[PDB]
């Protein structure tokens, strides 16, 4: 398996006005990430790709398009989690067949699952596909002791590589890197990249890398080298941009920024607001002028 | 449209060991509810039916089976909500075509939706199907004032009939019944049936009515008549049973209780633990002896 | 022992502009509650009396004044809880010496205390004073079994009479009455009086009874009689008043309502805003016109 | 002004078996911190000093003893916050008269205060004492823009120097340094010292520095120098010790660790468990053997 460390953009998907996938636009998003953002890889089918609002067939179409466009140019991780474990296995088999470098899967949601149920979910996707797996932060933890024990149980299956860490708990992060040093951690909070990199995370998966990949790489590399003053200056500008994106509407703003760079990033998928308002477009133009020009 | 007030069992589904639907067992669950539990209706495809772990085709199969088995004997509500609005419209059209009396839909989940997005979701399902709709408690409310305003906006579409109330806020419940007296409220907390009925809820949708329908009807009717001392005695026994069911595993325990009554309630669907442990079966036998014998 | 069931106003305290106690105004509030609100008793030194913003000497002054003004006309409960257990024992001894009918004490706060620490706190106040005690809802519970288990442990002390229930969990409320039927429960949510009375609470302790005591008694007695239609109409009017009070500022609005009836309820104590704005006074007059005229 | 940057131990207080202050033991704790832990200063009267369980006179006694023992050898900050603003002003005046270098004050608690009330509280303590102030993280925030907005409002008072940051939000931490670069931030989470120092905090206030001050200074200074590999190794050992301390009981374990070094750290104050169990003492000795020998 290919090196999975580094900067991964969580791939946004271009949709048409009617909610269908715009394949031409999706390929332009992929090309922008590989050629201009210079990412180490793409994280396909995650939250950022508006994955959970789509059919199984649409998810397969996006996996097809991303692998065909990226080829072997960069590493590709396929997020295949679902509340439906049979769907997660089907998507995991498909992504495996397409050649994805590894799978990832959100914790099953909508119902409250016990830890044994979550571990069985991951072990089943791994056993049925034969692919390695990146897990997600374990929900509803009451303590770090329990958190480390549970990662330790997930981490009994040798095909579990590590975790996409979204919890805002740097104590737990430090504990996990100490207890399981050979397992990888990818930061899942772009606005907290510096402190995560200071604790030795192995990479980052993020939605804002679709437009801010240059600064994201700089923060990560400078931090690993101990150049914290400069890394913080770049995190400050990055977070001014991220604060504006969050206030204006996360996926719509990143798509509107991509449109200003000549990428046909399209609409969002309903039930999310599909069309950016004039105000949202106006704010996206201002953010591009201030931070990406 | 048929009367939708009263006691609705949230229909459990029988699954085989491999996770597929057991149609014979599902028909036995339906017959037990209509003939023995004497419910006013069934709420099909809800959380209790393990709906969100299933494919769209499986959901359609369950809607087919429930309508064919129940015919016009009782009222039938179809829960068709999803994170995928195109799926919710497809399921809503199918349930409408089958003759369901009304639709219901959970709030779109997994992402955080704004109120306008939630209202557009409901208005879209209604517009595309032509069916009336029961909404779910609005998530993440910061106040009752906002809650009532938002119900008031949902309640601008004349085809929204009312709400399946799951929030444990009887102040909000009272406010909603006062502000919108012609809109219905169904209690969605079996262990809080008495206090809900004391505030004039119009019915209840519940998972434990699959086995405790007799007491549920008694609590509801006695409470509406002002016979609170007796209603509370029956709520006390009901809650001893419900406390045992919750501690032992909700859907598995209700299925194990149904098996003790000769109903082939089957297994649960994975990622939920599919097979009851010997201990879980043992606890289900004890609950049946104490409360349903 | 002096009967502690029924309607208890959580006594408000009148403060001067400089924050000192206005004894004449406090006596007028007491007289209003006894003579006009027709309460069964007063709950002195609770949250509503702005107790936690005061010195130990000020708390003693309020206990002295309330007992001297009320004499033996009504029941009197003294809230003496604190984060400082030595202070709670001092106040408990003083209220006992003055003749208060029972003590009550908030769970020790600020810090996170274990259940054994909370039980030792209550047992210490009781042992050092010789007085009966009303406890408060146990915080940070994870389940009803454990909540009930812990109330059981508190109730092993025969001098613990019951609880002032503020938690918004009517399943827990029902479980408490099921488990410990001889122990008392006072509702601590005025806007949820009807549903609480439907579950058998023995009385209610509330801030709004200082001005709405007549309706509060009607809701309680009508609900106990099973006259739910009439009780619900009075709860509806009551909750229109409570909604307005809460939106305008709880403490300041009840004091302004008392001022309009000729009770010198004075200012609030800092760090709470001490004086009402012109807009707050205008809204309070509108509430008086609509609901207390 | 006296430099307030660097490592500040949140001073523990020694209590006798009866809960009274053990002045000799308190002086030994102070001496240990100054002479052995090599702290830059002490934070007196905070959570760690068990302040909120004490009377106003006891708080004054601790302020007197700490200033008399420390004299002018180190920097001294006095935490004087309370729910009682008159008490906070009294304590602020006393600590100012004694020569403390700065005041600090927890957000008023128990009740829910508005932002204007919190700002008036801080402005009142400052105006009545003439002393500089360190505020606490603002509670119940809904967003970073509003959190930053409110710190801006507090910082309009030139005597507010910065904040003791306890919130577990490093995005907010970064936004605070971006917005108000000349204002100070002290980290209040010992186990997250490295990532906090990576974001430019100016110092740290902690309970574990009473026994782990040598490593705490190394983490802070190494991180500021960009020596992350070395700082992370020391944070790893530190967090092994902190994890054990937290699991065994924070207050009691640090006092037992001090007792093993010959410091009469005494008992804890009730309502906290005053004496360690045999198991707690055994575990504390194991922690001393492994990490402080
Ligand atoms: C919840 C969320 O959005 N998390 C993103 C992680 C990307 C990811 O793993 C995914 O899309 O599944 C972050 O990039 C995030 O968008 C960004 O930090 C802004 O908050
Ligand atoms: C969250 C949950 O389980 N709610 C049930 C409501 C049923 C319902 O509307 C559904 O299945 O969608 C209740 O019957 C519940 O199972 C029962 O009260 C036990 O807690
Ligand atoms: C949190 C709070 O204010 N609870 C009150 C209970 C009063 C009480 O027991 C006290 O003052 O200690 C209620 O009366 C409340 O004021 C009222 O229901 C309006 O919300
Ligand atoms: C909540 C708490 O205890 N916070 C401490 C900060 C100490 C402080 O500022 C105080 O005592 O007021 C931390 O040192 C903490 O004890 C330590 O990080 C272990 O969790
Ligand atoms: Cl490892
Ligand atoms: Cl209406």
């Amino acid at each position: 398996m290919r090196d999975l460390k580094g900067i991964f953009s969580a791939l946004l998907v271009s949709f048409n006005e009617d909610g269908t996938i715009n394949e031409k636009g999706l390929r332009q998003i992929i090309r922008h990430n590989i050629d201009k953002m210079k990412v180490d890889g793409l994280y396909v089918g995650g939250s950022t790709g508006e994955n959970f609002m789509l059919s199984t067939e649409e998810k397969k179409e996006i996996f097809r398009i991303a692998k065909d466009e990226a080829k072997d140019q960069i590493a590709l991780i396929a997020q295949v989690g679902s509340v439906n474990l049979k769907e997660a296995v089907e998507l995991g088999k498909y992504a495996t067949e397409l050649g994805y470098d590894c799978l990832s899967a959100v914790t099953p949601f909508y119902y409250k699952f016990s830890f044994p149920e979550i571990k069985h979910y991951y072990d089943t996707i791994i056993a049925e596909t034969g692919s390695n797996m990146i897990v997600y932060s374990i929900p509803f933890l009451t303590g770090v002791n329990m958190g480390i024990e549970q990662f330790g149980e997930l981490y009994k299956n040798p095909k579990v590589l590590g975790v996409k860490f979204t919890a805002g708990d740097f104590y737990l992060l430090e504990r996990l890197k100490k207890a399981y040093p050979n397992h990888l951690i990818w930061a899942g909070f772009d606005e907290m990249m510096l402190p995560a990199a200071s604790l030795g995370v192995d990479g980052a998966i993020g939605s804002t890398f679709n437009v801010n990949g240059v600064r994201a790489r700089q923060i990560f590399e400078l931090t690993k080298a101990g150049k914290l003053k400069e890394a913080l200056e770049i995190q400050h500008v990055t977070n001014d941009l991220i604060e504006g994106i969050l206030a204006n509407g996360l996926y719509l703003t990143i798509k509107e920024l991509l449109k200003l760079e000549g990428v046909d990033a399209g609409y969002c998928r309903e039930p999310m607001t599909s069309k950016a308002t004039a105000e949202q477009v106006a704010k996206a133009k201002d953010l591009k002028a201030k931070f990406l020009s």
